[PDB]
């Protein structure tokens, strides 16, 4: 073999979802270099929160290389109703895919964090640096709490054994094969799937919460080119931010307004203040992404919401929602 | 009627827990029933499953976690890390399906933040990453926090810690190289007696500690699974102005056990974290009355303890 670009098993974890349909999408579409052996999987292939399952998993094929997005994820609303859930289960699933990766003796393993994740009372624009520099958010805190152990385990097995276990940090996620489950997914798919109904009932538009909270949004397709590169080319244990930058955050209300303008909605838009606004601002840097690749481009976003309404759109039926 | 489970009964901490009770601190309608890992590896689902289903526990005190010294921990953090994750959610979550009444486990003022204003007190557990030397140790008993947090308000479990200083007593883990200052110090002293050996202290011998005695901890223990129902933890350490140093821990030391020799320190040896003192001050707000065991009288009577049991200790 070639000691200098050598043969790739790779394993990807949660390859059904979001970011997981976006890598094989990339893949499938030609960034796959040869001597890459792809296997994605899903929770039919093995639930990654049984020990045996995982093991077995990863016996069956031989990972040189994981990226472990398995996770349970959820909107805001979601995480405020099962805290433990997202702790129990997304501990046991690190845990699992981590310490299975270990004794298999993977070469390199990039699990998957969250602007989530990161202290409320914080300087902004937040980085890679202030990940555990005081409590989340109370909403989120199982599942921010679980991210914030695999940086933990990450140090850890690098400390202990020399392993290249590092991660990659997305802010809020969107695209196709997204969550459009309005009750238990995101804002962005949320409202699509809001806007389609609104559109298609003679109804109104009802935004959760005042419209005045802040987001960076990584279109799945860009993360996914990232995340190629990242798993490829970047050899810190430190964790990086996979973000769009510090001038590109966006209200709540200006992201309602871009799915509207994109799915030509001309009803009423209300929002309903009861309802929280979270966390308001996580804005984040990337300045770090930018040392390493200053020239990468990034979707714009009222382009790539166009791009995710005509998915929904005409997958509406397969969908999840 | 309670019937109390205490893992990790023969610990340090359990022995102590076990030597009050028995010593008459029972109180009727009170089945405690003490185990340590021949029972159960706590680190098994299956096998933590079982205890708690022979056992039918209406209480908890969760004293069972891989524990050591700061240099046991600098070695292997990805065990302490892993290990006690698993014992705590295993406890925890068996626990809960029997769905005992109350749990207290136990946290340390090791994993407060390094960088801090002092005194450190309950608030202050989050807020910021712990020392480098421990951080495994010292995140998983955090998690326990988050876990506790998280069963108290999703089905409203009762479910609380306690936040004991650098602890020290009779049965305490007196080898040298794994275990804690202490008794390390006396574990040296002893062979330093029979050798004729300079006594050689770790480190500078200026970091500054919190000593607790388990006879102490014991009993605040007791009370806490009685009468404590804050799902926040709570401290139980000597007070703020007991702080040692360990200059001074080793002195008195050298004093109990008569020991004529020379005191060296080999300053190239870690000195850890200098400095985590904390704040009884919640503690006292119940108990404002409890006097803690004078520190010369506490290392006399482990060094007692040790000299006269020296081959059944754990060495
Ligand atoms: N979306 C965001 O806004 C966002 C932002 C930052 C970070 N992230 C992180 O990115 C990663 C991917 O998120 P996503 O948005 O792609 O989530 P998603 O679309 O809901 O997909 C989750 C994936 O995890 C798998 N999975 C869930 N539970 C499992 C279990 N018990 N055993 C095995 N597999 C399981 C799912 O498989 P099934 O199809 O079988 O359910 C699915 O492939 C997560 O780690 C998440 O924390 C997401
Ligand atoms: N000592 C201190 O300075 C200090 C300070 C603050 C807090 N604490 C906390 O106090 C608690 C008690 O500590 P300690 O000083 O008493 O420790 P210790 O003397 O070493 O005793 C540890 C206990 O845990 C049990 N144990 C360990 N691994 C186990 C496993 N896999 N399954 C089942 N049982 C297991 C041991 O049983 P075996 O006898 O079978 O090994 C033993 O009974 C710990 O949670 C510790 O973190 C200690
Ligand atoms: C990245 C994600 O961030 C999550 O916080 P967060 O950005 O608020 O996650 P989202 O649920 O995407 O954002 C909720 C924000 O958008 C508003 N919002 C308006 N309309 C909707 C809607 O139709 N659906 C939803 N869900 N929100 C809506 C809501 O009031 C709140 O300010 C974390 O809790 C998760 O861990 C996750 O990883
Ligand atoms: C409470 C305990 O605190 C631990 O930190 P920590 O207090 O430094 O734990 P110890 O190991 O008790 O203290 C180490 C301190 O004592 C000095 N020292 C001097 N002589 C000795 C000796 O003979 N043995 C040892 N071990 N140290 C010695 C050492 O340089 C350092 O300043 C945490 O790492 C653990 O998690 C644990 O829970």
């Amino acid at each position: 073999e070639n000691l200098y670009f050598q043969s790739m098993r790779i394993l990807v974890t949660g390859g059904s979802g979001l970011v997981g349909k976006a890598i094989q999408k990339v893949v499938a579409d030609g960034a796959g270099l040869p001597g890459e052996d792809w296997v994605f999987v899903s929770s039919k292939d093995a639930d990654l929160t049984d020990t045996a399952q995982t093991r077995a998993l990863f016996e069956k094929v031989q990972p040189t290389h994981v990226i472990h997005l398995a996770a349970m994820v959820g909107g805001l609303f979601r995480n405020i109703k099962y805290n433990l859930d997202f702790w129990r289960k997304n501990v046991h699933m690190n845990d699992n895919v981590l310490h299975s990766a270990f004794e298999v003796g993977a070469r390199k393993v990039v699990s998957c964090l969250s602007t989530c994740i990161f202290p409320d009372k914080t300087t902004y624009p937040i980085d890679e640096t202030m990940i555990h520099n005081g409590p989340p958010h109370n909403s989120n805190f199982g599942y921010s709490y679980a991210k914030r152990m695999i940086d933990v385990q990450n140090r850890a097995y690098f400390q202990q054994y020399g392993c290249t276990f590092t991660a990659v940090i997305p802010t809020n996620v969107f695209g196709p094969h997204d969550n459009f489950n309005i009750e238990d997914g995101h804002v962005l798919p949320g409202l699509i799937h809001k806007v389609h109904l609104a559109k298609s009932s003679g109804s109104a538009l009802t935004v959760w919460g005042t419209g005045n909270p802040r987001r960076q949004f990584i279109y799945s397709l860009d993360l996914a080119q990232l995340f190629i590169w990242v798993l490829r080319e970047y050899n810190e244990v430190e964790p990086i931010i996979l973000s769009v930058g510090e001038e590109d955050e966006v209200s709540i209300k200006e992201a309602a307004e871009a799915v509207v303008e994109a799915m030509d909605f001309h009803g009423e838009v209300t929002f309903d203040t009861t309802k929280s606004d979270g966390q308001f601002k996580k804005t984040a840097s990337n300045s770090k992404l930018r040392t390493y690749l200053p020239d990468f481009r990034f979707t714009p976003f009222k382009q790539a919401v166009k791009e995710t309404c005509a998915w929904f759109t005409d997958n509406y039926e397969q969908a999840r929602k």
